């Protein structure tokens, strides 16, 4: 479904600060942004919200959903499995709103299979050592998780340099700056959209 407004895929390490910018970017222009809120089978975070920043559910509830065709693309990261319900991008189409979605470097390659025509922004660390001390201060991880995080970091972080994959990469040094980056990435669809 190509309607509306053209989508953003956000992607990037475990803890590079994607939840922080987007759930910034959704206070901000709550009128023109939508966020596709995915399927997961992990455990809940303190202060996250079923149906708001996923929908958690069994391995047994979303292998269902994924044998019914409900997916637009699903992915395992570091022990759990994810992904994009059909349903969760078609909410926000509805709306006229542009879909901003939040997935990792698996799902961005599974969404640039789709018709779905988005700009593809990647949020970087600073350096692996300042992304593993960004998470084990947040610690909502057991420290097998974590060693998987870290992991997948730095393989994704040398694969997203590849040419053509990523229309624009923000280093997350400091927050204000990132934000305005992602607002410039964006600028012209937020002028569009505001019109
Ligand atoms: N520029 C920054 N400087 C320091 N800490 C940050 C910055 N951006 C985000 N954080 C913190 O790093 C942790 C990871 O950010 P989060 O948005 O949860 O990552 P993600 O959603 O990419 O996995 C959070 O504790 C967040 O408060
Ligand atoms: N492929 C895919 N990845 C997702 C989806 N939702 C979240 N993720 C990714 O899974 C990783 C872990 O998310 P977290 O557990 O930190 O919320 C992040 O890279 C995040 O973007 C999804 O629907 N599809
Ligand atoms: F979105 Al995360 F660690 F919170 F990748
Ligand atoms: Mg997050």
């Amino acid at each position: 479904h190509m309607s509306g407004p053209r989508p953003v895929v956000l992607s990037g390490p475990s803890g590079a600060g994607k939840s922080t910018l987007l759930k910034r970017l959704l206070q901000e222009h709550s009128g023109i942004f939508g966020f596709s809120v995915s399927h997961t089978t992990r455990n809940p975070r303190p202060g996250e919200e079923n149906g708001k920043d996923y929908y958690f559910v069994t391995r047994e509830v979303m292998q269902r959903d994924i044998a019914a065709g409900d997916f637009i693309e699903h992915a395992e990261f570091s022990g759990n499995l994810y992904g994009t319900s059909k349903v969760a991008v078609q909410a926000v189409q509805a709306m006229n709103r542009i879909c901003v979605l939040d997935v990792d470097l698996q799902g961005v390659r599974n969404i640039k299979a789709t018709d779905l025509r988005p700009i593809y922004i990647s949020v970087q660390p600073p350096s692996l050592h300042v992304l593993e001390q960004r998470l084990r201060q947040r610690n909502t991880e057991t420290e097998e998780s974590l060693v998987k995080r870290l992991a997948a970091a730095q393989a994704d972080m040398e694969s997203s340099k590849e040419p053509g994959l990523f229309d624009v990469v923000i280093i997350n040094d400091s927050l204000d700056q990132a934000y305005a980056e992602l607002k410039e990435a964006l600028s012209e669809e937020i002028k569009k959209a505001q019109r």
